[PDB]
């Protein structure tokens, strides 16, 4: 069913998420990505409406699939004896945000604003559909270079959204909030907002602000590049030590630094083409 329906191209990469290949759907030459995960390497399992036992990423990707382009679309999936295989959308040309920032260094604020705004819209969409990503970072964001549209990827560390405390975490440590480091406890929205402050810092400074646990706990933000006061303030707000002092998604998008955002296509014409 899958071996014949998709033509397998080169390996795009591999890691904690499994192995992802470039590929093409034979019926219409639609570009795709083919993601393989071994059953033994999945800790977090979930359950579909009908009760089949699948990797959580499949539950979460199904809950967020719709016309909205901010989250990578799950096109199909398959069970094999020892693995799951996910077929996912692939923009062409595409570049992940980690490589994009590596190549350019610190991004101009106008570009960081457009990118960050699109990440916010996408995270809001996930939260509305009951999904917490738990691994928001540059490596998990793709840029559709022609259209200037960002997409969230890798829901393999995700969870169903809930209002009670989380005591498990399997995302990236340096994007994880101080309450996780000190107490192994966090709540969904406020932890997500912390990762977003790390992401925004990363965009405007060209690197993440904290390496060591002690720096995270201390939460002192030092700017290594010229960054406007408004952007610094928003960043420091997202990285408040107390979870309850962090802004809501709404407060982030109504922040003065976030006004007059470019459209995705305007963003591509000025900054990407
Ligand atoms: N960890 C990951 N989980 N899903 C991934 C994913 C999903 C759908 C995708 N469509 C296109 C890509 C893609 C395109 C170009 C580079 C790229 N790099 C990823 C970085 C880890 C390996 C793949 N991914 C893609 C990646 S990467």
């Amino acid at each position: 069913p899958l071996e014949s329906q998709y033509q397998v191209g080169p390996l795009l990469g591999s890691g904690g998420f499994g192995s992802v290949y470039s590929g093409i759907r034979v019926s219409d030459n639609l570009p795709v990505a083919i993601k393989h995960v071994e059953k033994d390497r999945i800790s977090d399992w979930g359950e579909l409406p009908n009760g089949t036992r699948v990797p959580m990423e499949v539950v979460l990707l199904k809950k967020v699939s719709s016309g909205f382009s901010g989250v990578i679309r799950l096109l199909d999936w398959f069970e094999r004896p020892d693995s799951f295989v996910l077929i996912l959308e692939r923009p062409e040309p595409v570049q992940d945000l980690f490589d994009f920032i590596t190549e350019r260094g610190a991004l101009q604020e106008e570009l960081a604003r457009s990118f960050f705004w699109q990440v916010l819209e996408a995270v809001r969409h996930c939260h509305n559909c009951g999904v917490l990503h738990r691994d928001i970072k540059d490596e998990n964001i793709l840029i559709d270079l022609n259209r200037g549209e960002l997409k969230l990827i890798d829901f393999g560390s995700g969870a169903l959204l809930k209002d009670t405390v989380y005591t498990d975490f399997d995302g990236t440590r340096v994007y994880s909030p101080p309450e996780w480091i000190r107490y192994h406890r966090y709540h969904g929205r406020s932890a997500a907002v912390w990762s977003l402050g790390i992401l925004l810092y990363d965009m405007v400074c060209g690197d993440i602000p904290f390496e060591h646990d002690e720096e995270i706990i201390r939460g002192q933000v030092f700017f290594r590049q010229r960054v406007s006061s408004e952007c610094q303030h928003l960043i420091r707000w997202c990285l408040a030590l107390r979870p309850s002092d962090r802004p809501t998604f709404e407060e982030i998008q109504n922040h003065p630094w976030m006004q007059d955002v470019l459209l995705p296509q305007e963003t591509a014409e000025i900054h990407l083409h």
